[PDB]
């Protein structure tokens, strides 16, 4: 089967075959599309097809399919998991995986960079001490001081589903919140729940406007500890502007290491609850995320004010003109302090060549639009009038529920 | 079976039913998300005048009625011997309403049952056809205060005698290739343009020539009329602060009328049933003049500007952008002619969403095609969770006539 899509732009052409290869669900049916829903323990019996499906991908992917050490391969881990009911991946394996399901996740635009990331093997770890220190180590060697590296660390897979390895922070790197009494809220308003769960746990809070959180981490099924990031490791870029002087006395400031730490790690069957990676920001962001969204910062008003832009109708446009100089402000702060960071035009054309790249060598590139195509200027970037594919190939990044939800509590 | 839709920002959570009630595919499957992509009998049609029918008389809370068991049994009738069927007055209406009530990419929606009808179902020659569109573009334009209308030209029989209107918008403007290598105009219409002149169209040869109509009737070959220039309201664009903006020479038409669509009702076919609106100010400050396959125009502006135009991170496209959007937005204001901006619109979108799943229990919504096409997240439909599906009465996309005529 062949399915194409084209640009609307450019009208060129492209044939998806790799579609063929999905396995898990979109959400979607022949009556209902899904695509803008944000969200939509294996029996040995499920884990072996999955183990052959994976390990059959890799060895074509080194030009060794079906050899010996290929065939001696299977057989080592059909034993292994008849007799233990697991498996473990080899290092090279490893790597192979984690660098794959960067490749494969569709809601990621910064793709064209899939093949370099450097994986840090955390599988020896066993306390959330353990934990803290290779985070640390992963978040220095990832910023080196601006030139930011993409990387990725692996704590122990799932076992029994009691003994899970879990970084309860969203992200490595956030900004603590805190709601007041008045219902004003002080700080980032998304991260509330999560400050207060820190508290709970001995967190002495500063409570100012930007506090970076303590780590929370869980390792082997136990109570999560709490852990502060060295703040010497944690580096930050004042925002300023460069025309405007008084854009710096907004006060604002951003972390420059984005990092996921809350997502699953899906190779062979086997399960990484704990998985952080990091690569570096897209200006949008911060710039108009972090920085505009109306239950985060929510500075819109403030600049539009600091602009002296007419605000009693909408139809001035005011917003998209403060919008638009925020995001400004963002880029140029970041190139300034010499930290990496992306405009949105050159990622999202970098985007472009990647999946038509992909489509060549690989017969294809599982895109998901409404998150590719950037939170402003949409039609003016490539993406936007491009047709893209979603679907799901493994290896994998998955969510997972938040830890606090379903964690044992020992005591 | 019951879905949920979720608002990130607002975290209000609505319950979607509705979507059981979907009736055509969507292109999708469990395998693969489509959602990108742009264009995914007498036994078949009794059916679907009964699906229809029955929706109409729960409507007006006739279910079940004489007059209901009636008409259903008329219909059945007239169906059985002349192998089609002629829908009232009034569920032509209905029909109508709800088929833009119903159209998933349509972020106006909350006007939906506001739409004046006109019935040109008697109509019999191409010279009606202009006649009829004439009276619904001067009835829509109305001086600049616009008023929402469709104009329903006969409905397909055996499929050789069908109504089309050859054009894709009612107005739009020519396009040319020229020598020089270049195109003059619109680029979009280039081949639209050629059949008109292959018609017989004097081509003036300008960057904002009207395009006349090309109209089909009964399956005939079709005829070229010219729209009444006095009918045809256009706003030169200018900007409130650059008093250079108005040398670079643009203007766009007032009146955004659909003319390619099907309408599908009780599954009966209207192949000609041009419908119009009032414009969202982004459609044609971002798509029209900055879509690089359109009027492209940014660089132009940005120089004006005198922007960094270096860097790709100086945001210069940006900005250059919002300018023009403000400039289309008080251009329109400033003759009095009707507009609405994304976040107005969207806002209302958004009310109106609230609104059919309080009194419908869902709303169809394409967020691909909802969000705008500038300033997304700052609009609050960006963040709010959609489900797609198709109900009928219906909007349909339909093969282009010149691939599909046998002259
Ligand atoms: C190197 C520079 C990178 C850039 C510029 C980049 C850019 C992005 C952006 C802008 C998003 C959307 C974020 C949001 O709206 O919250 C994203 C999503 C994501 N990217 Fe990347 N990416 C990069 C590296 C990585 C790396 C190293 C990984 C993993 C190894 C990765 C995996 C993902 C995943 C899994 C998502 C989806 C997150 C979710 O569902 O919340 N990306 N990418
Ligand atoms: C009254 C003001 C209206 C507003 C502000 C409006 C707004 C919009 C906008 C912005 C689009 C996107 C167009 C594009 O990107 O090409 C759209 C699409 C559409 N609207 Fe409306 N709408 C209006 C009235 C109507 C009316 C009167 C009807 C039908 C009677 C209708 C049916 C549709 C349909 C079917 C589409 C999709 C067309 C396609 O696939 O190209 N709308 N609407
Ligand atoms: C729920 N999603 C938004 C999360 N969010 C507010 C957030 C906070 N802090 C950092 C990120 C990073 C998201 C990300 C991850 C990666 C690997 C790279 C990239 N450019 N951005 C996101
Ligand atoms: C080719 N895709 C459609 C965009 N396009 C080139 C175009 C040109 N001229 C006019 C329109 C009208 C779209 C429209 C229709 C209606 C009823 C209301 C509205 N606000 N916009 C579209
Ligand atoms: C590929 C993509 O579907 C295409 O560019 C769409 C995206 N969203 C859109 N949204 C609207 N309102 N109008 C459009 O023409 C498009 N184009
Ligand atoms: C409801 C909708 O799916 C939601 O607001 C999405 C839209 N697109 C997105 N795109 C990115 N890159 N990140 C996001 O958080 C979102 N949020
Ligand atoms: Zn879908």
């Amino acid at each position: 089967r062949f399915l194409k899509v084209k640009n609307w732009e450019t009208d060129v052409v492209l044939t998806d075959t790799l579609h063929l290869k999905s396995t898990l669900e979109t959400g979607c049916t022949e009556h209902i599309c899904m695509g803008s829903i944000m969200l939509p323990v294996r029996t040995k019996d499920q884990l072996f097809p999955l183990a052959k499906e994976f390990l059959d991908q890799y060895y074509s992917s080194i030009k060794r399919f079906g050899s010996k050490a290929h065939m001696d391969r299977l057989e080592e881990v059909n034993k292994e998991i008849e007799s233990t009911s697991t498996y473990q991946l080899k290092d090279t394996e490893l790597i192979y995986g984690a660098k794959h399901a960067w490749r494969n996740a569709s809601r990621c635009v910064g793709r064209i960079q899939w093949s370099k990331l450097q994986v840090f093997d955390a599988r020896d770890c066993t306390t959330a001490h353990g934990m803290f220190n290779y985070i640390c180590n992963h978040v220095k060697y990832a910023t080196n001081k601006g030139n930011l590296r993409s990387a990725i660390t692996i704590f122990p897979q799932r076992t029994d589903g009691k003994h899970d390895f879990r970084v309860w922070n969203s992200q490595l790197i956030r900004y603590a919140g805190y709601k007041q009494p008045d219902g004003s809220t002080l700080g980032d308003p998304a991260n509330v729940q999560f400050t207060e769960i820190c508290i709970q746990q001995g967190w002495k809070a500063p409570r100012g406007r930007f506090d970076v959180l303590p780590l929370l981490l869980q390792a082997n099924g136990n109570d999560p500890e709490l852990f502060q990031i060295p703040p010497e490791l944690v580096l930050e870029v004042p925002i300023r502007h460069p025309k405007f002087d008084w854009f710096k006395d907004l006060g604002l400031k951003w972390y420059g290491l984005p990092a996921v730490s809350n997502m699953l790690l899906e190779i062979g069957g086997l399960e990484f609850s704990a998985c952080p990676f990091s690569g570096w920001y897209m200006g949008t962001e911060i710039g108009v995320r972090d920085y505009c969204d109306n239950s985060r910062y929510n500075i819109l008003e403030e600049v539009a004010k600091k602009m002296d832009l007419d605000m009693r109708k909408t139809s001035s446009l005011w917003k998209d003109q403060a919008l638009v100089e925020i995001n400004i402000a963002v880029l140029y702060s970041f190139q300034s302090d010499k930290v990496t960071i992306v405009d949105h035009h050159s990622a999202t054309e970098s985007f472009i060549k990647h999946m038509e790249n992909e489509y060549r060598c690989r017969g294809g590139c599982p895109a998901d639009w409404v998150w590719i195509v950037p939170p402003m200027s949409g039609s003016i970037t490539p993406v936007f009038h491009q047709e893209m594919l979603n679907y799901r190939l493994t290896p994998s990044f998955e969510y997972q529920p938040d830890p606090w939800n379903t964690h044992v509590w020992k005591g």
